[PDB]
């Protein structure tokens, strides 16, 4: 199956790699619940014309909280401690670790995170329906092809990389459309709004790039380097969680600050 189950079935997990990963995943869904409350409570602070962005942030928070909670429980209950060896190992009587929860979260959140900026900025020469359709098509294809490659993570590293490269083609199309959206959205808004939009672009670029980084993380030190271990598992889940908080919660806070800035007129 996946690299997490491979490690848990051969070398097992140290108590520190197991507990750290449980804690980081728990932090992940706890932040989404706090974000859910934040976006509900602050919807009164933006003009009606921008509130669809707060609404979409709140729906993403629900998606992420429920599915990261499921992923968290799946991590903790998939490995049991062997007192003889002193490590956690894959439990044959459990469900085994499954990354489907996170991939389903991506299929849901990606179309909504890309959609919601179109309710705060105005396009100029681009058409709303054209940008929306390009975001939704390439976002869904990016996740589908990525999910396929994920099946070959352990069994066929070459198919793993080929599918992930196909997925990356769709990712670069998204980055290209988003850059055009940001550029058109900067036209004829205030300098303070243009500065926030520049920050949104940098946040978007870095936080979304973290996801392919975490996808590749165990092979980034080679076919048997330092990361091809429980340390690549800790690092992959830490980088996912950082990307999750950044791409969903911080991105949404910044769009709300932009909406407030744009009401000053
Ligand atoms: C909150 C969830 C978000 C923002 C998910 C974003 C996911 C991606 C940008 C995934 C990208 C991938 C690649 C570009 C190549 C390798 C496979 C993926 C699916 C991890
Ligand atoms: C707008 C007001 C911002 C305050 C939000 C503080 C969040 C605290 C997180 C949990 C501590
Ligand atoms: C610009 C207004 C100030 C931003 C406040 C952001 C608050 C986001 C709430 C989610 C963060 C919760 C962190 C602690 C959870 C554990
Ligand atoms: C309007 C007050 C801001 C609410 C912050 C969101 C609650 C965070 C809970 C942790
Ligand atoms: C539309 C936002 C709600 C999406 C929820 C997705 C289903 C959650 C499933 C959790 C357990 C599997
Ligand atoms: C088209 C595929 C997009 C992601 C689907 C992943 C569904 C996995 C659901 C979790 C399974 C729990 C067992
Ligand atoms: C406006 C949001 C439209 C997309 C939400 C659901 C994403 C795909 C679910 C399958
Ligand atoms: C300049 C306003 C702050 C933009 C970045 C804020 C997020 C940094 C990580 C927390
Ligand atoms: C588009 C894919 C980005 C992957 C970033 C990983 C960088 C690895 C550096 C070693
Ligand atoms: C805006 C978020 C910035 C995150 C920078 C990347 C974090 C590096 C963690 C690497 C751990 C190995
Ligand atoms: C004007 C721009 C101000 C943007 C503020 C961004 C900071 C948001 C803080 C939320 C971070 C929550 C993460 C807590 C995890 C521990």
């Amino acid at each position: 199956a996946n690299f997490e189950n491979f490690i848990g079935a051969t070398e097992g997990f140290s108590e520190i790699a197991y507990q750290f990963t449980s804690h980081i995943l728990t932090l992940g869904y706890a932040v989404m619940l706090a974000g859910l409350l934040y976006f509900i409570l602050t919807i009164k602070n933006v003009d009606k014309k921008f509130q669809m962005s707060n609404i979409l942030s709140a729906v993403v928070m629900v998606s992420a909280f429920l599915l990261l909670y499921a992923q968290a429980q799946n991590w903790t209950s998939s490995f049991t401690f062997n007192e003889e060896v002193g490590r956690y190992f894959l439990d044959p009587s459990g469900d085994l670790f499954n990354n489907g929860y996170r991939y389903l979260n991506w299929l849901i959140d990606v179309p909504m995170l890309l959609f919601q900026i179109l309710f705060v900025v105005s396009l100029t020469t681009s058409k709303f329906s054209s940008v929306r359709n390009q975001f939704w098509f390439s976002g869904a294809m990016m996740i589908i092809t990525g999910y396929i490659g994920q099946f070959y993570e352990v069994s066929n590293l070459t198919a793993f990389l080929v599918w992930g490269a196909i997925s990356s083609a769709f990712f670069f199309h998204i980055l290209w459309v988003m850059k055009k959206v940001i550029n058109e959205g900067k036209e004829g808004i205030s300098p303070a709004g243009q500065k926030i939009l520049s920050n949104i672009w940098i946040l978007f670029l870095i936080s979304w790039t973290l996801y392919p980084g975490a996808y590749l993380m165990p092979y980034l030190t080679g076919v048997d380097g330092f990361l091809y271990s429980e340390d690549g598992v800790m690092a992959r889940q830490l980088v996912y969680t950082i990307a999750d908080v950044s791409s969903k919660v911080i991105y949404g806070v910044l769009l709300g600050n932009l909406a407030i800035t744009l009401s000053k007129n």
